[PDB]
């Protein structure tokens, strides 16, 4: 537990809180990291697990993106929102007073040993980006400033979304990768289940799982590749399957 505070938030499609909390001196953490948070004034008592979707070399803030999905952030939105809108109507005499919160973390992922693997597929459904989000802009961090003390050789990046608004959580990102990637370590995938403006062609439908799997195992045999993937069971037992079949490295994170 420390106390700290919600000092900012953008409020982004599909119901989804760009959450900004003021980082504690001591709180160091890894991407794919999440926390437990509580927020007394939705419940004096409810702890809610987040991936921190910011890298933690961004100083003082730690992010959160939060979709509303039922009771608990469902109230965290509203409370958002209400308090965002009585600034635009009044907000001037103080800054933003800030939403006081507790933060208990990090707690780990095997989603980081990404940053020891050779060949990595990272596949995601809806605001399960989130923890590929801390890892995608840590590795920027690293690229610039130590391109020979990473072994990750090559990214390969699966995005679904019921939703084309979705995209917009992190388009920037994306943005981004596609501008400063110029040795290839990314290939982007997003589905609709360019488009995105983006020199990605926005693909749609169910990707073909059997055929990626086949082609990434061409890419990199004999080598290992390991499988991350935060999303929904029903995919998982697909991807575990092929990941059988292909020898391709799988964590169990789905019951
Ligand atoms: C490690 C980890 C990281 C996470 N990271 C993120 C993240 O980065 N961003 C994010 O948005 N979420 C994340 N989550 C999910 C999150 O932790 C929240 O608890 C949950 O997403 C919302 O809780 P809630 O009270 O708002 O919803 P709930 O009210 O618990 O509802 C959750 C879902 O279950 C359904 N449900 C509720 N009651 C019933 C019932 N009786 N029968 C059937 N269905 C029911 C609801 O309709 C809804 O679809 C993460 C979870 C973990 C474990
Ligand atoms: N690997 C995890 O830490 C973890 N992983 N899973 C599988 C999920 O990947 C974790 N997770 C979820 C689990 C259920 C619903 C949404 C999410 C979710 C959304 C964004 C990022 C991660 C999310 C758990 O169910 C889980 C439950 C309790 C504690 C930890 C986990």
């Amino acid at each position: 537990s420390e106390p700290t505070f919600v000092v900012n938030a953008s409020l982004l499609p599909s119901k989804v809180l760009g959450l900004q909390v003021q980082r504690p001196q001591s709180f160091n953490y890894q991407p794919g990291d999440y926390l437990f948070i509580k927020c007394p004034g939705i419940s004096k008592f409810e702890w809610h697990p987040f991936t921190i979707s910011s890298a933690p070399e961004m100083p003082d803030v730690l992010t959160l993106h939060i979709r509303a999905v039922g009771s608990w952030t469902g109230k965290l939105y509203q409370l958002i929102r209400e308090q965002r809108e009585e600034w635009i109507r009044s907000g001037s005499s103080q800054s933003l007073p800030g939403v006081p919160v507790y933060i208990d973390g990090p707690y780990g992922t095997p989603s980081t040993h990404i940053f020891e693997s050779k060949y990595a597929i990272l596949i995601c459904a809806g605001i399960g980006v989130t923890p590929f989000a801390s890892i995608l802009k840590s590795i920027l961090h690293r690229n610039q400033q130590n391109p020979a003390k990473m072994p990750l050789k090559k990214v390969h990046f699966y995005w679904l979304n019921r939703e084309q608004k979705a995209f917009e959580w992190f388009v920037e990102l994306l943005s981004k990768i596609e501008a400063e990637d110029t040795n290839n370590l990314f290939d982007l995938n997003l589905y609709l289940t360019l488009i995105t403006g983006l020199k990605s062609r926005t693909k749609t439908g169910r990707p073909d799982w059997e055929e990626i799997f086949k082609d990434v195992a061409k890419q990199h045999a004999p080598d290992n590749v390991e499988v991350f993937f935060c999303g929904p069971t029903g995919l998982a037992l697909q991807l575990r399957h092929l990941c059988t079949k292909y020898g391709f490295g799988y964590r169990k994170e789905n019951f």
